[PDB]
């Protein structure tokens, strides 16, 4: 009460915040190009900004939090947080974040073949489960690992970027039992996630698996997870009846495929990522050190 604790407010000035264009849809709202020219000289920095689509006192709520965990991390692997704009004068809360030129990994796989092979591959897969690592020291759940949530600074470089669904876990457990679920990416969740709405490291892991799915499938067309996984249930079928066989199909050892081109050492990491076993999959640290040492043992 007596003291509140506040972001600097002067640091990004709405005034000087000029919008651009828009950058894309993402977890509760909406992602923004803008340039911070606070001497309106035309010159100034390109920033990122985040703006909730439906601003309600929960999702605003959520997004302090979102605000606050992205805050807390800075890693090479993990977009960067440069502030938040206390915008309509001081009544609304924009996230401010460095701008990251070839948007999305799901984007840029499919528009940039012409410079993707599978060293790139496995690199950006090393630097994923690098940036999950580190987020597992804060006791942080991503809940959302994808392609579409992952962005491209440079053909060397790729960082975790969407924050919006994730959780921090409670002190004296671990896992979070998400209570109140909204828009669930069903065809990335661990089979524990989808029968009793347990998020863990474990099941990011699982989610990492997706990950290196898509990233070996070169998000080429029909051969994404929902694609695949509405193959295997088949195309027909509506509502919770998808739900139902997807559960019974993980449950039961149903897979997605081993994408063409793919060598077998890479699916087999896949492959101990979806282990039903929430235990025994691999740790990211396990996996960042067989990526790399994978990488590492290829000739020069
Ligand atoms: C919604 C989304 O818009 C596109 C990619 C994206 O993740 C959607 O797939 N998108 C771009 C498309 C083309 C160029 C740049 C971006 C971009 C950026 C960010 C984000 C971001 C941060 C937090 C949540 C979602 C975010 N997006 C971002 C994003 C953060 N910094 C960015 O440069």
């Amino acid at each position: 009460n007596l003291y509140f604790q506040s972001m600097d407010p002067t640091q990004f000035e709405e005034r000087h915040l000029k919008f651009l264009q828009q950058l894309g849809k993402g977890n509760f709202g909406s992602v923004e190009m803008c340039r911070y020219d606070p001497l309106q000289d035309n010159t100034g920095e390109v920033v990122a900004v985040k703006k909730l689509q439906h601003s309600t006192e929960e999702h605003l709520r959520d997004f302090e939090r979102e605000i606050e965990i992205l805050k807390s991390l800075q890693h090479d692997n993990i977009v960067k947080y440069k502030g938040v704009c206390y915008s309509a004068g001081r009544r609304n809360l924009k996230l401010i974040m460095e701008y990251l030129p070839y948007g999305s990994l799901r984007d840029y796989l499919q528009k940039h073949k012409e410079r993707i092979d599978h060293i790139k591959l496995l690199q950006y897969t090393s630097q994923i489960c690098k940036g999950m690592e580190y987020l597992g020291t804060k006791r942080y759940i991503h809940r959302d690992l994808a392609t579409r949530n992952i962005l491209v600074e440079n053909e060397n470089r790729v960082k975790i970027g969407d924050f919006g669904l994730t959780k921090v876990l409670p002190q004296d457990k671990e896992y979070y039992k998400v209570k109140e679920p909204g828009e669930s990416p069903i065809f990335w969740y661990a089979p524990e996630s989808l029968t009793e709405s347990k998020f863990s490291v474990a099941s990011d892991v699982w989610s990492f698996g997706v990950v290196l799915y898509e990233l070996f499938t070169y998000i080429e067309k029909s051969k994404s997870p929902p694609a695949e996984f509405m193959r295997m249930i088949g195309n027909d079928k509506q509502g919770q009846m998808i739900v139902f066989h997807l559960i019974e199909l993980l449950k039961n050892n149903g897979r997605l495929p081993r994408p063409d081109g793919c060598p077998d050492e890479i699916y087999m990491i896949m492959t101990e990522c979806w282990n039903n076993n929430v235990n025994q999959r691999p740790s990211f640290r396990d996996l960042a050190l067989r990526v790399d040492q994978i990488r590492d043992n290829m000739a020069g």
